[PDB]
């Protein structure tokens, strides 16, 4: 369950060299750091560990996207060493590399205290065990060359800590070649699983999940999980025309036509007819005649329809209310995709009167998990490696943990 892995404060620190994984992967442009959110969040396991005593406190993570080849001038995590130590208000120490003989020496034994950033480890492809050449041609790890990789960073540290939720749903190296006598877990993804892992095994109820989306296909295997433990279940986004496209025969003019609609969603309907549980739908939209924030906004409802070449973007008012009805009634609220087009300040009545309706519910007790500040209960932030767990498949990063 969630009691099962081991976690930083868990663990005796005093004099052990911590080797941690974290999230570094912030927007860059141009060697500038954008956004250095995901590097003020890591802080606090850092912080935790140096405040315990930590020896050393080496830190590795990719940023970019290398795919195997190393890209000093591009994807190079200095920027974050800098960005680091000024946050820090101490001096972290930055190595040009992740692997190998002079990286292995320089955390054998650092000064009790010392804070060393390791090169992006993304610029080997022993990491993730495919990449791409300086020519495109996609490569595979030697089953070898990964053991060695795995190896090398596994001598530099004393306990092994995975703070990088994110990425937990890879099989990579530093998810799991680690080989230390404990492989606990940050804060951050702590935090993560204990949310999780509650939607997942006792749920408060009753238990809504508001599942947004589009590709109907890349999202049935998310909402047949869920199914499983939610009472309600709002779906939202351009998914849902494939369903009113059949259930109600509804006309979608032009928003996006989906293939195998068909067959799937009377399949996720069935599922949720057997387990009881009711799935709600947007009644009514707000409709738009060109894919683009500065379109001549437009209405619809189901019975009436979306015009030759209109389309919703936003669902209207009287679904609105009707989210206002579920979402005032649960206990554990887990929301999973876009609502709306809410990054154009026209079609975002939907999405942002909802955050309202789950606000208002958090101070009313409930348990609020959005997926993308404490006015919610919990903010998940690894994307990928979320979804992999609310569609009921495991995360290799996790099990790779010390059991308790």
């Amino acid at each position: 369950a969630l009691s099962a892995k081991l976690t930083l404060d868990k663990v005796d620190l005093k004099g052990k060299r911590v080797i941690m994984r974290v999230d570094f992967n912030v927007p860059m442009k141009n060697n500038q750091i954008t956004n250095n959110q995901r590097i003020k969040a890591a802080i606090p396991s850092i912080k935790h560990c140096l405040d315990n005593g930590a020896k050393s406190v080496v830190l590795m993570s990719h940023l970019g996207r290398p795919d195997g080849i190393p890209m000093p001038d591009k994807y190079s995590l200095e920027p974050v060493a800098d960005e680091l130590k000024s946050l820090l208000n101490k001096d972290v120490i930055f190595l040009k590399d992740c692997v190998g003989p002079e990286v292995e020496q320089a955390c054998a034994n650092p000064d009790n205290g010392s804070i060393i950033l390791l090169e992006n480890l993304r610029f080997h492809v022993e990491e993730e065990g495919k990449g791409k050449d300086s020519s495109g041609k996609k490569i595979s790890a030697d089953p070898a060359k990964v053991e060695a990789f795995r190896a090398s960073l596994s001598k530099l540290g004393d306990v092994y800590v995975n703070d990088a939720f994110g990425t937990a749903h890879r099989a990579h190296s530093s998810m799991v070649g680690v080989n230390l006598p404990q492989k606990a877990s940050g804060f951050l993804m702590k935090k993560e699983l204990d949310y999780f892992s509650k939607a997942l095994e006792k749920p408060e109820r009753p238990f809504l999940a508001i599942l947004g989306g589009a590709k109907v296909k890349d999202k049935i295997q998310l909402i047949k999980n869920m199914l499983d433990k939610v009472n309600f279940m709002i779906i939202g986004g351009g998914m849902a025309y494939t369903f009113l496209k059949e259930l109600k025969n509804m006309q979608i003019g032009a928003s996006l036509f989906d293939e195998e609609g068909a067959t799937i969603v009377k399949e996720i309907m069935e599922k949720a007819e057997k387990n009881g549980v009711k799935i709600v739908f947007p009644v009514d939209f707000v409709t738009g005649d060109k894919f683009d924030e500065n379109a001549k906004v437009g209405q619809a409802t189901i019975e009436s329809g979306i015009p030759s070449g209109w389309m919703g973007l936003d669902c209207g008012p009287e679904s609105i209310k009707i989210n206002a009805q579920i979402v005032a009634q649960a206990k554990l609220i887990v929301w999973n995709g876009p609502i709306g087009v809410f990054e154009w300040d026209a079609f975002a009545k939907g999405t942002k009167a909802l955050m309202d309706e789950v606000v208002k519910a958090t101070s009313n007790g409930c348990v609020t998990i959005i997926g993308g500040e404490d006015k919610v209960s919990h903010v998940s932030t690894g994307g990928g490696a979320s979804l992999e767990l609310l569609e009921g498949k495991i995360l290799p990063g996790v099990e790779a943990l010390s059991n308790m």
